[PDB]
């Protein structure tokens, strides 16, 4: 937003 998820997630946010 990058959701992609990695249960846990990552972002460059």
């Amino acid at each position: 937003q990058k959701f992609i998820r990695v249960g846990v997630t990552i972002r460059e946010k």
